[PDB]
C-alpha cells in the first residue's frame, strides 16, 4: 500500500490565494447589482462568437447544461463534489469525456467575469449563468442564492446509451436511478431534472467520433485551454463533436414547454444508429420528418430521443409520474423549480449562508432548518451562573466532553452539512447512532441537561433564554475548564451563544443517515462497512472537520486524556490521572521504555510492555499511528516537550473551539 | 496521477503555515539564542555515554554513531541547486528513513529524545543532530572550528529531491558535494578514525529485512527498526569491519595502519597483510579480531590513487596538517547549506569568515535615511537609464538567489564581478557594463559630498535604481505608489569572490526574463516552476512578477516574446488583460522554434509568444490567477501585489535586517 497523505489536510493553503488574508466572500458578493448582473449574462447568451458558434443563436442551453455538471457531481456518501468551490476548472473534471465542450462555456463567461472580478467568484457564476438561461427561455425559477467561494486547486476524488455501450431503456432505467439517488433525488425530482433539463437544446454529433483531439489536459500549449479540437469540417458550430449522438429532442430548443413529454409519448421510437456510430432512437414509420428546426438554418430533422430518455416511457414508476405530467404540465414546472433549487444549491449549507436578493423566504426540509432566536442572547455575566450550573450538576467531564463532541463532530466540511447547530444529538436519527452510545450515558446527559434550562429559562432576569444546542456545548466548554483547571492552568474556553433547537418535524431522518460515521478515530470507534485501516479514516474525518495537522494531532491527545472515547475503552488512555487535561498522551507514547506489540488475542490493538515485563499500555492503530509516522511523530514531539504544557492547553482548547463553532455561519 | 507530467503547482507551497505547530510568531532565531550552550554540551554528553537497551552502544559509547548521523544528515548536499544537506526537515521525513544506507539512524534520532524533550522548541531537530555530532567529536580527543545553530526544521517531506574504480566515484561524490580533493581526503580519513561499522549476520536478506523501512512498511508496534533475526545486540547491519585499534578516540591510527601493511587479500570485505593478522584491533562485547581486518568495500584507494596518495602519504608524519584540515573540512561540511554568516547564532560561531561562505564586508559607515533615499532615487530616475535597463539590471542581481540553500541575492554587488558580469543571461554585450557604470558614477558623486558619515554602497544602489524604475513606470501608468527599501546592503570584491564556486548559480533557463539556454533537460514551463520555487515564490507571485516584468522590459535581449502591451514601460496589466483576449489564436510559429504568434486581430499577426509566457492562458491553474489580475477592477490591485512581490524578492537574502 501507501503511506498516509498529510497533505489533505492543509488543502486550499492561504499562499495559494491571490486576493490575500483579509477577504471576505460575502461582505462583496452582497453588494452587486444582480439585475445589472442579468443583463450582462443575458447579452453574453445572445451573441454568437466564431470561436464557438451558438446553436438557434442562443447559448442558454449550454449554460444549464454547463450548470448541471458543476453541481452534478455531488456525493451523498462523502459530501464532495456540487458546485461548492467550482472544482470543474481545474480538477480532473475539466477533462472528463462527460464533460466535453463545457471549457468553451467557461471561456464565453469571461466578459461577464471581467466586469465584476474579485465580488463575483467563479462558482457562483457557472452556476448562476444557468439559472438565468434556465430564466431567459420562459421558466420563472424558485430563485438563487449567491456565497460560494472560489478555490485555487483541485481535490481527491451515466452513459447516454445506458449500461456500458448497450442501448436498453428498461435496462437504463436502474442505472439513472442509481446514479441520481446518490445525489438523494427521488424518482419525482430525478424525472423531473429529466424531461425538464431536455426541454431545451440539442445533441452535438454531426460527424464521426476520432476526429477530435486530445482534452485540455494533454491539449497542446497554444489552444488555451480548449481540449477536444476537431478537425471535421470546420469543426465547430453546424460541424461540432461532444458526445457523438445526434439527438434534438424539442421543436422549440430555446423556450421552456410541454414539447418534450408530447414527442416522447406521441411517437413509436425504433433504434438506429447516429453519425458518430453512437445509438439513438428515431420516430418509427418515418413520423415527423422535418419538424425538429436545424441550429444553422438547414433543413429540418425527423425527431429524435435519447436512449435513456426513453427510459421515462418504459420503466413502470416513471412511466407512471411522466404521464401525470403529459396531463398536467404546472406540476411539471413545480417539480423541476425545486429539483433545480435543490440542484444547484444542495451541497451550499444553511440556510443562514445563501446571499443576494434572489435567495426564497422560505424553509425547505432538505435544508436542515434550524428556528431563529426569538429571545436575546445569553449575555456572558450569565453563562458563568450557568456554566457553574453544569459543573455542579453531578456530570462528569468524560460524559459532557463525550457529549458535546458527539454534537458537533457530525459535521461535514464538504458539506458544510451537520454540526452543532440545531440541537439534533436529542432528535431520532442522531441520538440512536451507535457511537453515540443511545444506551449508557447519552439519555442521562440529555436529561441532565434540558433539567437545567428548564430551571433557567423559568427563573430569569428579562427574557433572556438558553437553547439545548447551546447547553451542550456550554457543558463541553464547562466541563474543559474544570479539566484544565486540575492540571494547574487556569483558562476559559470562548463561547459563543446563538445555537436553536430543531423539532423532529424539521429533522430528515432519511437524510441524517449518510451523516453517520462508520468510524470516529477521535472517539476510537471502527464500525463495520470501513473502506480503508483505521489511521486513514481518521485523516479523513480530520479532513472532514477541515482541520490541519497540528490540531488533529492535539485534538486526539487531549480527547484521550479527557477520557471521551468509545464505551470508555482504556486503548490510547496513556495517563494514570483521568479526568484532567494535561500533556501525558504525547509524553508516554514517546517513552522507549514501552515495547508496542500487537496483542496476542488479535482484535487490532496492541499492548505496550513496560520494562520489567508489565503490561503498561494497551493502544490502537490510531494511536499507534502517531508514534510511529515520521510526520506525525514530530508534531507529537512538539507537545510532548517538557516546557509545552501551556501551549498544549492553549492549542487544544483552540482546536475545541474552532470544532464547536464550525457549524456558526449565522455569526 | 492520471496525467503524468502535468505542471506540478503543489510545490510553489511546500511546508505552508497551516502544518507547522508552533505558529506564526514563532521565531526561531530569537529563541535557539537564548538556550545555554554549556548544558546543551553536558546532555548530550550524557546521553552519549549512557547506552539504553533497545540499541547497545559499542565500546559504551554512541560517539560514532552519532558523527555518522551528523554525516549523512549533511552529506546530501548537491551543488547542482542546493537541495539536501542538514538544512532540517529532510533527513527525519518519508524519503530519507527508508532507505538502505541510512540503516541504524531510524535508532539513532530517537536516542537524542532525551535531549529534545528537555528543550523542546528552543531547539531544532536538525540543530541538534549536527550538534550532537559535533559534540560527539569533540568529546573524543579533537577540538573542532566552531559551531553555529539557526538550522529551522520544517515540517513536510519536500517534493522535489575495487582498486582504483572506487578512487574516481569517491571523487565525483565528493565532487558534487563541493569538495575538493584535500578536503575530501581529510574527511574521509578523519571519519574512519572514529568507531568501527558494525557486526554481521548471515546476509541483509534473512536480518534487517522484515519488511524493514521505516516508513514505507516497518509496520506498527516497531515505529523504528531494522528489525533483525539475529539479536541486534552486539552483531547487527550486517557488515562487519573496524579501522583503528581505538574506535573512540582521535589519533594517527587510521593511515598508521593503512600505510603500514598490504591488503592484497580480500575475506568476507578486505583482509589485512596478506596472512598477518593478530589483535592489534578492539572488539564491541569481549574478545577481539584479526590485525585490523579493515578498509572496507577496497576504500583503501587513498593510497592507490596517485593523487590521494601524495597528500595522505603527507600526513604521514604531519598529524597537525591533517588535524586542520579535517577541522575546516568538517566545519563547511555541516554549514555548506546555511548560507550568509549573518544566519550563525549561538556563542559557539567563530569570528573568522572563510572563502566558501561568500564573505560580504560588514558597514563601516551610516546607512542613508528617508531623505537621502529620495534625493536617490530622484537623481537616479534623472540619469540616463531607461526603465527597461534599470528593472533588469536590479533583477539580474537579485534573481541569482538559490533559496535552497540561502546563496546568491543582490547582497555583496557581485554583478560587477567577474563570475556574474560575464553570464549570458545577464546580457554583458548590452547594458550592464554601462549601468553599472553610470551607478558607480552616482555614488561616487554622491557619497564624495555626503551630509556627514552617510555613504551608499554599489549593492544600494542597483537595488535602489530597480525600485526608482518600477516607480517611474507605476507613476507613468495612473497609480503613483512607493516601493519600500532597506539599506544596510555592502559590496564585495574580487578576492572575496569565488570563481569557480558560482558557475553552478548560473541560470540555465530563467523563465522571468524569458531566457532559455541550450542544454535544458526540461521544457521551458517546468524550468520557470523550478525557478520560483528556488526564489521561494508563491503562485500568486509567480504570477504578477512574470506579468510585470514582461510589460516593464525586462525580457532577456529586449525579445518582443511576451510583451502583450503597446505602452512601453509603464506598469499595467495589459500582459494578463491581452492573454486572456480571446479574439486573437495562437500556432506555433512557421520558423520550427519554440515561440509562438498570436495572430487574428483581424489577419494579421500580432503579440508573438513563448512557452513560459503562454501556460499562463493554458494551465487552468495559473489561468485562475491570470483571471484574477487581468479583471476590470484589478488595475490598482496588481501594481501593489507587483510591488509586494518585487520587494519580497529585492529583501530575499536580507539576513542582517
Ligand atoms: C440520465 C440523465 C442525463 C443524461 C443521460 C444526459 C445526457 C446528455 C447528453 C449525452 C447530452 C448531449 C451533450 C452534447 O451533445 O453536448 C445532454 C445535453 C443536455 N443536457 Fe443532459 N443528461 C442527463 C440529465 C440532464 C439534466 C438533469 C439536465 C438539467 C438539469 C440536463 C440538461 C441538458 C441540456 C440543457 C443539454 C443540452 C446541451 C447543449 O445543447 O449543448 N441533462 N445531456
Ligand atoms: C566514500 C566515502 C565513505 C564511504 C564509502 C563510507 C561508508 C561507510 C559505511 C559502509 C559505514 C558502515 C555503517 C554501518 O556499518 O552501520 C560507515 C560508517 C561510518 N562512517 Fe563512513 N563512509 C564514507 C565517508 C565518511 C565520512 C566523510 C565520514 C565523516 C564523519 C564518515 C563517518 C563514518 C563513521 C564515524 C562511521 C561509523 C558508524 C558507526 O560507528 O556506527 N564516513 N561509513
Amino acid at each position: 500500500p501507501n503511506r498516509l497523505n498529510l497533505k489533505v489536510l492543509h488543502q486550499n493553503p492561504a499562499v495559494a490565494d491571490p486576493m490575500g488574508a483579509a477577504f471576505d466572500y460575502a461582505a462583496e458578493v452582497a453588494t452587486i447589482d444582480v439585475d445589472a448582473l442579468t443583463r450582462d449574462i443575458e447579452e453574453v447568451m445572445t451573441t454568437s462568437q466564431p470561436w464557438w458558434p451558438a446553436d438557434y443563436g442562443h447559448y442558454g442551453p449550454l449554460f444549464i447544461r454547463m450548470a448541471r455538471h458543476a453541481a452534478g457531481t455531488y456525493r451523498i456518501h462523502d459530501g464532495r463534489g456540487g458546485a461548492g468551490g467550482g472544482m470543474q476548472r481545474f480538477a480532473p473534471l475539466n477533462s472528463w469525456p462527460d464533460n466535453a465542450s463545457l471549457d468553451k462555456a467557461r471561456r464565453l463567461l469571461w466578459p461577464v467575469k471581467k466586469k465584476y472580478g474579485k465580488k463575483l467568484s467563479w462558482a457562483d457564476l457557472i452556476v448562476f449563468a444557468g439559472n438565468c438561461a434556465l430564466e431567459s427561455m420562459g421558466f420563472k425559477t424558485f430563485g438563487f442564492g449567491f456565497g460560494r467561494v472560489d478555490q485555487w486547486e483541485p481535490d481527491e476524488v451515466v452513459n447516454p446509451e445506458g449500461p456500458n455501450g448497450n442501448p436498453d431503456p428498461m435496462a437504463a432505467a436502474v442505472d439513472i436511478r442509481e446514479t441520481f439517488r446518490r445525489m438523494a433525488m427521488n424518482d419525482v425530482e430525478t424525472a423531473a431534472l429529466i424531461v425538464g433539463g431536455h426541454t431545451f437544446g440539442k445533441t452535438h454529433g454531426a460527424g464521426p467520433a476520432d476526429l477530435v483531439g486530445p482534452e485540455p489536459e494533454a491539449a497542446p500549449l497554444e489552444q488555451m485551454g480548449l481540449g477536444w479540437k476537431s478537425s471535421y469540417g470546420t469543426g465547430t458550430g453546424k460541424d461540432a463533436i461532444t458526445s457523438g449522438i445526434e439527438v434534438v429532442w424539442t421543436n422549440t430548443p430555446t423556450k421552456w414547454d410541454n414539447s418534450f413529454l408530447e414527442i416522447l409519448y406521441g411517437y413509436e421510437w425504433e433504434l438506429t444508429k447516429s453519425p458518430a456510430g453512437a445509438w439513438q432512437y428515431t420516430a418509427k414509420d418515418g413520423a415527423g420528418a422535418g419538424t425538429i428546426p436545424d441550429p444553422f438554418g438547414g433543413p429540418g430533422r425527423s425527431p429524435t430521443m435519447l436512449a435513456t430518455d426513453l427510459s421515462l416511457r418504459v420503466d413502470p414508476i416513471y412511466e407512471r409520474i411522466t404521464r401525470r405530467w403529459l396531463e398536467h404540465p404546472e406540476e411539471l414546472a413545480d417539480e423541476f423549480a425545486k429539483a433545480w433549487y435543490k440542484l444547484i444549491h444542495r451541497d451550499m449549507g444553511p440556510v443562514a449562508r445563501y446571499l443576494g436578493p434572489l435567495v426564497p423566504k422560505q424553509t425547505l426540509l432538505w435544508q436542515d432548518p434550524v428556528p431563529a432566536v426569538s429571545h436575546d442572547l445569553v449575555g456572558e455575566a450569565e453563562i458563568a451562573s450557568l456554566k457553574s450550573q453544569i459543573r455542579a450538576s453531578g456530570l462528569t467531564v468524560s460524559q459532557l466532553v463525550s457529549t458535546a463532541w458527539a454534537a458537533a463532530s457530525s459535521f461535514r466540511g464538504s458539506d458544510k452539512r451537520g454540526g452543532a447547530n440545531g440541537g439534533r444529538i436529542r432528535l431520532q436519527p442522531q441520538v440512536g447512532w451507535e457511537v453515540n452510545d443511545p444506551d449508557g450515558d447519552l439519555r442521562k446527559v440529555i436529561r441532565t441537561l434540558e433539567e437545567i434550562q428548564e430551571s433557567f429559562n423559568s427563573a430569569a432576569p428579562g427574557n433572556i433564554k438558553v437553547s439545548f444546542a447551546d447547553l451542550v456545548v456550554l457543558g463541553g466548554c464547562a466541563a474543559i475548564e474544570k479539566a484544565a483547571k486540575a492540571a494547574g492552568h487556569n483558562i476559559t474556553v470562548p463561547f459563543t451563544p446563538g445555537r436553536t433547537d430543531a423539532s423532529q418535524e424539521q429533522t430528515d431522518v432519511e437524510s441524517f443517515a449518510v451523516l453517520e460515521p462508520k468510524a470516529d478515530g477521535f472517539r476510537n470507534y471502527l464500525g463495520k462497512g470501513n473502506p480503508l485501516p483505521a489511521e486513514y479514516m481518521l485523516l479523513d474525518k480530520a479532513n472532514l472537520l477541515t482541520l490541519s495537522a497540528p490540531e488533529m494531532t492535539v485534538l486526539v491527545g487531549g480527547l484521550r486524556v479527557l477520557g471521551a472515547n468509545y464505551k470508555r475503552l482504556p486503548l490510547g488512555v496513556f495517563t494514570e490521572a483521568s479526568e484532567s487535561l494535561t500533556n501525558d498522551f504525547f509524553v508516554n507514547l514517546l517513552d522507549m521504555g514501552i515495547t508496542w506489540e500487537p496483542s496476542p488475542a488479535d482484535d487490532g490493538t496492541y499492548q505496550g510492555k513496560d520494562g520489567s515485563g508489565k503490561v503498561k499500555w494497551t493502544g490502537s492503530r490510531v494511536d499507534l499511528v502517531f508514534g510511529s509516522n515520521s510526520e506525525l511523530r514530530a508534531l507529537v514531539e512538539v507537545y510532548g516537550a517538557d516546557d509545552a504544557q501551556p501551549k498544549f492547553v492553549q492549542d487544544f482548547v483552540a482546536a475545541w473551539d474552532k470544532v464547536m463553532n464550525l457549524d456558526r455561519f449565522d455569526v
